[PDB]
């Protein structure tokens, strides 16, 4: 669906820009063969109860949402992806959700992004 003007996950406020940089950056690293700290990651889910995505078939990617993005890491140089990502759909980027680990029930759940 269209980038949001802006989202709120778990406090964290992100903008239109902050969304599409995610994205664009994914889609740039991946075109290069640069995966930083191995992002993304395909999202395997529509089985999921509590993320709905506004885009249409997978496969779909996940990368981190961060601000003055894109996030990137390198071979001796951490950064840490933090825990807010993008979904998007692998083969088009067309935006599909933000989730959050930060009020999830787990450290490795996840919930959507207002």
């Amino acid at each position: 669906c269209d980038i949001p003007q802006s989202t709120n996950c778990g406090g964290n406020v992100y903008s239109n820009d902050d969304i599409n940089t995610a994205i664009q950056g994914a889609l740039d690293d991946v075109a290069n063969g640069d995966r930083p700290d191995n992002y993304p990651h395909q999202y395997y889910x529509e089985a999921s109860e509590d993320i709905t995505l506004c885009c249409g078939s997978g496969p779909w990617s996940e990368f981190p949402l961060v601000y003055n993005g894109p996030y990137y890491s390198s071979r001796d140089n951490y950064v840490s992806p933090g825990p807010d990502r993008v979904i998007y759909q692998t083969n088009t980027g067309e935006f599909c959700a933000t989730v959050t680990h930060t009020g999830a029930a787990s450290y490795d759940g996840f919930t959507q992004c207002s």
